[PDB]
């Protein structure tokens, strides 16, 4: 059983196995080397690898990762702290507010909103009601400070300075007066001086125009009764007139009331009591009141 | 003699003079070498001279080979939470009202004091002040009643004279005036009979008053007390059917007694006469009120 | 024969000894059966499998991008899902009359407590309050009335009225009745029997002494104060004699001027005679009177 060459021992072999000068080696990549006659795992630098416990093993931070069926897993107590902080602030927060309260989504920012008229902020940030002044009709006015009387509709004074003139069954005639006018309340008194005038008729007209001669701030208008132009028998009293011819006058009672006024002339009726044939008339002074026109 | 090799160990084994080597997965050849094998992408790699681990350098690092996760993978949402914490709003004050669970923020307030207006906003209720006559709402405002500032009204009716035994009647028409707390009849010009030094007018106040005056509406603030009030002078003209002759006689208001008003004559001096001629007066006095 | 003869001598991790040749394994490389074998105690993730060396990874909190160990983003969904919710609305600040406390996380409200409060029922409301008035305006049985006492008030005056005239003076006791109403004033004098008169002269009323409480001395001073003026004229008949029967004689009368507490009245005109005696009539006298 001659075969010219005999093999023996060995003689070849197949990679990583190989023969140079009858010494065999074995090649290795990268990852496989030796340390000190053994082949080793090579583990360059320090990524999370390492031999030990007998082998090859992957290393963890053992709060952060763990290991489930032989997969890296994080460890759920990683997240607790950020999911206990966010729960603690859903527990309890505003999302939405109703009106009077107004938050603004994109700033964050939650205002309330008020009226202007009756509401108002302080100089301390507090809201309070806004002291307003109440709706009044003159002559109910504020009265330093609160709700009052006017004192203008409780006292007013002024003068007329004008033409009394009679007119009456052809007896013609009229004089100047300075008088006080004053106005109380919803009256009016016209204070006549005493005056000389001349001959009177049995039934007569006093009239007084009020068109001029009133002193601001009194005008024409404020002479009108509150029966307006109505013909009346009011205030009527009785007044004593001393009738003469240059000689000892005979003083008459006669009957005067307010009749009527019309377009700023207030027209007052002077009848009755006796008649003498007189060319003087000595006439005492008259107040004469009546009530006055308001709006 | 023999020098050569005729057995091995695993895991090397020999057949008919050649060596060869068992391998399990994950041992491999490469070329003419052995390797490490490494199927797939798993964060395994041959690098660097080596077996290597790679890992995302923004979200790991590695402390003591150990894989560990940057701190900074937190640092977004740890800002975020605490840029919440720092100030928000978890609870309200009354009248702030928090519903915890529908996060919902709204304004407890008395319906009767206080409202929202169509523009949203928070106002006072408005509210109608308590007014007394003659305090009134005058064109929408606290003002003077108009009533209280003036009335007209009229009396048709009897005016009756007492004296001394002499007595009479006498039918008038009389406007009457109110204005504030004074009421005024002004009395027309009227003939009478015979009269007394001292006697007394009657006003009959029960009836002739026109709707919606009423017999009440007469009565005196003081009201039936006697008084002296209005105390004034008046000429009569006393005659027996020639020219009169004109007495000056004192009259004035002395009692209301239910519904008959009282004025008192009397002064002045005395002529036998059986017909008087009485001027036009007018009566006032402050008036009753509730 | 010519013998091969082959390999006599091998290179770390191989050995021979006395023909036999081994390999030396580290810790790492292991025998399994009669197989080399990467050796992996325990489990740290990795494993033999899909042909070789694996790393293993949960895949819901785990991917590989460029053969690197990344984190899945859908870790972190549940945790960006609720901050942004909360971040898409809620209060970080507070505008007065709303105050937020930074530290405390509680919100409140500053009011006024003058003109609100907070009720029972735990809701914001105004303070009920009393209008202010000004007398005579008043608060009438609930309400925003005209005050009675300025209505009407009454009272009495018991003094001595006084007449002045050309050197003639004499005096006379009266009571009289006084009615305070609205802006008026009215003194009722009783007819009287006085002494000899002039032409013209004053009759005075002695005020500073007389009025019943509450009245007092200023409570008779004229809206016009002590101007003097012609107010209220009219006619008075008084009566003139010697003891016998009187002559009336028609005078003028009318309020001339309020002075210290005392009235004074004029009284002239009409004429006259020779006479001891005076028979006055009732009298009332009425102006305007002083307010506050
Ligand atoms: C993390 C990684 O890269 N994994 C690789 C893996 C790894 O490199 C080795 O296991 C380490 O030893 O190799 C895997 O197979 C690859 C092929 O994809 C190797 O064979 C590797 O790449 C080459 O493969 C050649 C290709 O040239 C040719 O196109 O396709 C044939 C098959 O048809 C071969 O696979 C390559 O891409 O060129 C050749 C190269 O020399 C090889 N490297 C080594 C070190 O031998 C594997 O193990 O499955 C693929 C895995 O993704
Ligand atoms: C990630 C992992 O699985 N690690 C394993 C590890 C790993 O598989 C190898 O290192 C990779 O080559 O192997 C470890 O040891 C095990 C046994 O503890 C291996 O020997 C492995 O186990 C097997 O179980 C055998 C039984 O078949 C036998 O009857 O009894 C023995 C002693 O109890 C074992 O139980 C198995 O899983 O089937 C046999 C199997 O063939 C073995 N695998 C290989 C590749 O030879 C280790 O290295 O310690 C265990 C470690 O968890």
């Amino acid at each position: 059983s001659g075969r010219p060459v005999l093999n023996q021992g060995v003689t070849s072999a197949g990679a990583p196995l190989s023969i140079r000068n009858n010494r065999m080696t074995m090649g290795l990549n990268d990852g496989l080397t030796l340390s000190g006659n053994n082949l080793a795992i090579r583990l360059p630098g320090n990524t999370g690898l390492n031999i030990q416990n007998g082998g090859l093993q992957f290393r963890f931070n053992t709060d952060q990762f763990q290991i489930v069926n032989n997969n890296l897993t994080l460890k759920t107590t990683v997240f607790d702290s950020i999911n206990s902080r966010i729960g603690a602030i859903e527990q309890s927060y505003v999302a939405s507010a109703v009106t009077p309260l107004r938050l603004n989504s994109s700033t964050k920012v939650l205002d309330m909103l008020i009226d202007s008229s009756t509401l108002e902020i302080n100089s301390s940030g507090q809201l309070t009601v806004r002291s307003t002044s109440p709706n009044l009709r003159y002559p109910i006015a504020d009265v330093s400070g609160g709700i009052g009387m006017s004192p203008n509709y409780r006292f007013r004074q002024s003068m007329w300075i004008g033409i009394v003139s009679y007119s009456g069954s052809g007896l013609n005639w009229r004089v100047q007066v300075n008088s006080d006018i004053f106005i109380v309340d919803d009256y009016i008194h016209i204070c006549l001086p005493a005056f000389d005038g001349f001959s009177i008729a049995d039934g007569g007209d006093l009239s007084l125009n009020f068109v001029t001669g009133l002193l601001p701030p009194l005008l024409t208008g404020d002479t009108e009764p509150a029966f307006h132009n109505d013909v009346v028998t009011y205030g009527a009293q009785t007044v004593a007139i001393g009738l003469s011819s240059g000689g000892t006058p005979q003083y008459m009672s006669k009957n005067l009331w307010v009749e009527q006024w019309q377009d700023g002339v207030l027209r007052l009726r002077v009848e009755g009591g006796g008649s003498i044939t007189h060319s003087n008339s000595k006439w005492p002074a008259m107040t004469v009141s009546y009530p006055r026109s308001f709006t």
